[PDB]
């Protein structure tokens, strides 16, 4: 009623069209459970951090979403998940990149930031730390799904001729927490990290502004530094954070030649789920009240 | 049209009572060197991108610096390598992270920048992509100084970077480094990271950090400095204030950074002992650093 979530399965290019209705209540059923999820936890007391990591797990744990069990493959036929976590109070965050035997990303960058003095670990030390704490080693081919796999054969089939998941909450403490987690691109360069696992790129909470999480072209988002922009133009340029996420997904991103978008929630709780893409898969809902799914624009 | 560079070589725990004149006079030649290598590359019209480029690759190549040759070690006695390089004037970025098999991280963060899509690329993968555009392997053995692995033995018990303004009026940032000794494998500070370690932009600042890697991401410093500029109108003086003297302590961060606005200010600030450190404008003499004054 403040205490609010939001969270996405990333924006694209996800077509009206070519969509029955029936698909697209996959998608708004898996969106709406993980949601109200978050709802009952903020209604319950519980952190905004837990709920963010939660509610990304969960959307890892869906193989509907490009993130854990559902990862999009690279070139080379494999899986490189990356994934960032950030508390808004201590502003302390973790992040994992380019990591394939671990099946939820978010929980083992949660690791990072909880025990570990550090905030990103990568590749297989990445991995190596995570066993060492307890966490379980997974087959790779865990998170392969033939949905994936064809995309990976059209993708290819395409060049011969020719996103992210995330949550951001606002907790009944006033702590404001983010998390975004991806599977990666469909035919991604083996090594290519975007801005997922990157604090102030893809990821970003600070409770004196905003907590940020982003799905789009990596390259973009990391040099325009969008979660941070979003937090720095309200901060220091003194904009609203509905002016704030017009200026940077609906001029900025795609004058520099990016499209995506992100969710955001404000200290005062007002939120935002800004895409400049056909669809964003998305939903909100302030604690005690019912939630809000969408996919396309309105 | 004032032409400038700063470089640096790490700020720290640099200490005089652990220093000797004669290491501290290598240092000083070391960082005249290439400072003045780069104010007469910028004095004959070459690009800020190229300037600093060179700089981080001259730091690299000289043992005394944590970066390239003269890496620090990691826990397993490896060496693993992160560097990153940005354009002011496209807003184009490299960087690799985690890599051991290329003797100029540099150059292959230049690469990834020059001659793929991306931004960013990690440990193996980064690798191939630079061995498939024609850049060589190494031995990862060529960075092992003994200056540094003894202090890897008896830790059993920072960067280095570059920014230059053009004659052109164009910016550009630079760092490199070899991590932290005893680092657990793995682990990425600021250094590679856009935003946090190093960060250019034409209509604002360049910068280059160099300090406890965490909190320099945790705080984005390097963007930080151009966003209080830009958005909230601060000098480059007050912003470097800010930043390096009152919100990275403030969350136990040390360090420091240089940064060269867009009208030809220059900075070199550091909550620490020292920084190694130097800058100059073109058609001028450098000034070299290590302690406060
Ligand atoms: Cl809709
Ligand atoms: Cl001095
Ligand atoms: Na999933
Ligand atoms: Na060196």
């Amino acid at each position: 009623g403040k205490a609010v979530i939001a969270i996405h399965g990333g924006a694209g290019a996800i077509s009206r069209a070519q969509m029955s209705l029936q698909q697209e209540l996959r998608y708004i059923e898996a969106l709406s459970a993980i949601v109200e999820t978050g709802q009952k936890m903020l209604e319950a007391g519980e952190s905004a951090l837990d709920v963010v990591t939660e509610a990304v797990r969960l959307l890892e744990e869906c193989p509907l979403f490009n993130a854990g069990i559902g990862a999009v493959f690279t070139r080379d036929e494999t899986h490189e998940l990356d994934a960032c976590v950030m508390d808004g109070n201590t502003l302390k965050a973790g992040a994992v990149a380019g990591v394939s035997h671990l099946r939820n990303p978010v929980l083992a960058a949660r690791l990072v930031m909880e025990q570990s003095p550090h905030v990103m670990m990568i590749g297989e030390g990445a991995e190596n730390f995570a066993f060492a704490r307890g966490m379980e080693r997974v087959s790779p081919e865990i998170f392969s799904t033939s949905l994936r796999y064809e995309q990976l054969l059209a993708a290819r089939k395409e060049g011969a001729t020719v996103g992210a998941v995330g949550a951001v909450a606002l907790d009944l403490d006033g702590n404001l927490a983010a998390a975004t987690s991806t599977g990666g691109m469909t035919n991604k360069l083996p090594g290519r990290v975007g801005d997922s696992p990157l604090v102030g790129a893809g990821c970003y909470a600070n409770n004196a502004s905003v907590a940020v999480s982003c799905t789009g072209t990596g390259e973009v988002f990391i040099r325009a530094l969008a979660a941070y922009d979003i937090a720095a133009l309200m901060d220091y340029g003194g904009l609203s954070l509905a002016e704030a996420c017009e200026r940077v997904v609906m001029e900025k991103l795609p004058a520099l030649g990016g499209s995506g978008g992100l969710i955001a929630i404000d200290h005062e709780g007002n939120v935002a789920l800004p895409f400049n893409t056909e669809g964003m898969y998305r939903a909100w809902g302030y604690a005690g009240d019912t939630p809000t799914t969408g996919i396309y624009r309105e």
